[PDB]
DNA sequence: ATTTTACTAACTGATAGCGGAACTTTGGGACACCCACAGGTTACGCGAAAATGGC
């Protein structure tokens, strides 16, 4: 009875709440994007991997 | 002089530890599309007490 009361969705309706998803994440990493101490993070990661 | 015994050292087995490689074990992933379930049942009967319905 719950589960019934929920419509299905279209092919348009999948990408679009899919679409949705991934605005948010990238909200979200904009935010994170905007910290001092998240660059350098990523940047020492990167050189830590390079160096095999 | 001889025999029994106490002392001691060496052998051996059990055992705790370790190495390491094989073996068992756990967690992650898989992109044509798939989109609402069972699921046997019951020929009981009787009395109480508890929950519904009638105006």
């Amino acid at each position: 009875r719950e589960m019934g009361t929920v419509e299905l969705l279209t092919r348009e309706g999948e990408i679009d709440i899919a679409k949705r998803i991934e605005d948010g994440i990238n909200q979200v990493q904009s935010a994170i994007a905007e910290y001092p101490g998240t660059i350098p993070y990523i940047l020492e990661q990167f050189d830590r991997v390079q160096a095999e």
